[PDB]
RNA sequence: GGCUCGUUGGUCUAGGGGUAUGAUUCUCGCUUAGGGUGCGAGAGGUCCCGGGUUCAAAUCCCGGACGAGCC
């Protein structure tokens, strides 16, 4: 006789840790009026070695 | 042994140099008995990360060990 590995355990679903979105919201923090590319939660503010307002 | 680690708005595509191209997707109209199929419009990308190079280069060239940090 011969036998080999197979099958998988039971699984579930309902979401992807994302919820509803729109082109006016942010993917990183879920706020509105901006996108992740400009998110205020990122280390690219409020101060750094490039103020971008005096240079 | 303990603690922290929310960037889903494309993906795939060749890369003998231009942010893009090609294949597919989502929404709506028209088409159809019908969410289908085709066509048009709208939703679409500084295409591994950092550094170097002539206007412009994933594999142009170069580095990249078991995920990382703290106690
Ligand atoms: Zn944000």
């Amino acid at each position: 006789a011969t036998v080999v590995s197979g099958q998988k355990q039971d699984r579930q679903g309902g979401e992807r840790r994302r919820s509803q979105l729109d082109r006016d919201q942010c993917a990183y923090c879920k706020e509105k009026g901006h996108w992740a590319k400009d998110c205020p939660k990122k280390p690219r503010g409020p101060r750094g070695p490039r103020p971008q307002t005096s240079l």
